[PDB]
């Protein structure tokens, strides 16, 4: 899911 991802 987002946020939580390095390029989100």
């Amino acid at each position: 899911g987002c946020p939580x991802q390095p390029w989100c």
